[PDB]
């Protein structure tokens, strides 16, 4: 959830709406949302970042556990 | 309000009166004191950073909610 | 102290209870309990940052003196 | 003073006498204490930031006014 992402320093980089450093989380739902397997997708991303779809910006790998990952891109996907 | 400040970790770079990486938070309600857009100008600058109005260090962006921002803004306006 | 904790920003990373970027202190208290040398080892730690212990992500070395560093430690170190 | 220098942010990369991100203060002093210009020299590197003097790693310029960059050589030179 919200709360979740704030723990976890997410919004440092991510808004619901505005560019910070990567996409907007109500982008993120836009492009993934009703696709198969996007939240076990978008959790793998989460916990291990990447670089590429969205720019040439990293994410780095963040301090979360496959669960919260998990929580987090069932969160986004909602948005 | 300073509570919050001081928990997301602004005053690591700013201080009420005094000029540390960022500029003081007085000096920032007096340059915007007035402005009818100021508290969403300044939520937008807290949330997502800038570079260039104070100096040439810029801001990184914040681990803060809209809502939080926006209370951050509406502190530091109220600041004399 | 706690005060000082929050001044400099730590709690953006880091809680007493809850894990958030960084382990919680009241963790830290925990492993570190009763080991001599612990003040001085989470001193250290806090001045510079580290990974490895808690995670692959570093924590960033930090605006602290070494009168803080250990002030910091100490108040970590009681949260048991 | 070390207190315009924490307040400045310095400390997050120089320690008195460890080794951060940039050198120990106490080894800038060693290597300039005593040398023809070392305030100026000093203050223009404290203002404007550099690289490849202690290593590989850049210092960025840093917010702080000329009389503050000459101070903190100053205070730094005396260690
Ligand atoms: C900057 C230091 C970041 C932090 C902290 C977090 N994210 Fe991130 N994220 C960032 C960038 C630059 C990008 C785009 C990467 C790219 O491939 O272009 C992303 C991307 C995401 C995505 C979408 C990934 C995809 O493959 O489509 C998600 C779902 C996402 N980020 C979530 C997220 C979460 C939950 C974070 C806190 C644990 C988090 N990010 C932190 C930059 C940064
Ligand atoms: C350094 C690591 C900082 C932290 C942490 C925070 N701020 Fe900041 N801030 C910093 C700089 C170097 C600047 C000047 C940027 C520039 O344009 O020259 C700022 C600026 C602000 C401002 C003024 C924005 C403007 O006038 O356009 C505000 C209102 C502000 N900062 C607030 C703020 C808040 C609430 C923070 C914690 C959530 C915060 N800053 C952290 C450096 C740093
Ligand atoms: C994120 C940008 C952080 C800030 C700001 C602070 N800390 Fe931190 N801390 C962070 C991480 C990701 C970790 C784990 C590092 C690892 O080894 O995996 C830590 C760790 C600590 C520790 C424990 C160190 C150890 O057991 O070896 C302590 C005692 C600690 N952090 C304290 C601390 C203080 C006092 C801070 C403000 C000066 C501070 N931290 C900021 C992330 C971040
Ligand atoms: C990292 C984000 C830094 C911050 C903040 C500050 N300094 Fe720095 N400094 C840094 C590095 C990596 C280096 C080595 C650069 C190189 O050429 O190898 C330095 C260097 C200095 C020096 C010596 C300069 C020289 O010998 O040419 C001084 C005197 C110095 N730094 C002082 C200083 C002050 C006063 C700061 C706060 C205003 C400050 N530094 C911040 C990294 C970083």
């Amino acid at each position: 959830n919200e709360q979740l992402a704030k723990q976890k320093g997410c919004m440092a980089c991510h808004d619901l709406k505005a560019k910070k450093v990567g996409p907007a989380y109500a982008d993120v739902a836009k492009k993934y949302a009703g696709r198969k397997d996007a939240v076990d997708y978008l959790a793998g991303k989460i916990k291990k970042g990447g670089s590429g779809v969205w720019g040439s910006v990293p994410m780095p790998p963040q301090n979360v556990t496959d669960a919260e990952a998990k929580q987090l891109a069932q969160w986004i996907l909602s948005i």
